[PDB]
């Protein structure tokens, strides 16, 4: 298993605009389009994305692309911010899958801001780290997604994606 593959069960897979859990305009694997209220703002950004007239629907092919670039903003974001690097750089492959997957839900502001658990996190303190992440909007907007990236950084196996 890999982030690819982690975040694919995570967002699904839809080719045509669709609202996220948020009501907001997505596409892809999880591409947010825009928090405009307009169908008309999201089909605009999709084009300017894709390059192409799209009519609201891209091909498979597109949704991967966006999505490649998507992880690796996600990862680039997480180099370049002074909170997230030392984290990310202490731990171990599986559980930086788990931070990238947070940041590619979230954004790189929306995590900085964990202070707490980032602190557990970068000492190793899994449970008490699990605990924190938990006490968020975030767990109690998206429960199943948060409870597998928590086991994620509890545990450091795939565990809760197989
Ligand atoms: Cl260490
Ligand atoms: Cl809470």
């Amino acid at each position: 298993m890999n982030i690819f593959e982690m975040l694919r069960i995570d967002e699904g897979l839809r080719l045509k605009i669709y609202k996220d859990t948020e009501g907001y305009y997505t596409i892809g694997i999880g591409h947010l389009l825009t928090k405009s209220p307009s169908l008309n703002a999201a089909k605009s950004e999709l084009d300017k994305a894709i390059g192409r007239n799209t009519n609201g629907v891209i091909t498979k092919d597109e949704a991967e692309k966006l999505f490649n670039q998507d992880v690796d903003a996600a990862v680039r974001g997480i180099l370049r911010n002074a909170k997230l690097k030392p984290v990310y750089d202490s731990l171990d492959a599986v559980r930086r899958a788990a931070l990238i997957n947070m940041v590619f839900q979230m954004g790189e502001t929306g995590v900085a801001g964990f202070t707490n658990s980032l602190r557990a996190l970068q000492q190793k303190r899994w449970d008490e780290a699990a605990v924190n992440l938990a006490k968020s909007r975030w767990y109690n907007q998206t429960p199943n997604r948060a409870k597998r990236v928590i086991t994620t950084f509890r545990t450091g196996t795939w565990d809760a994606y197989k």
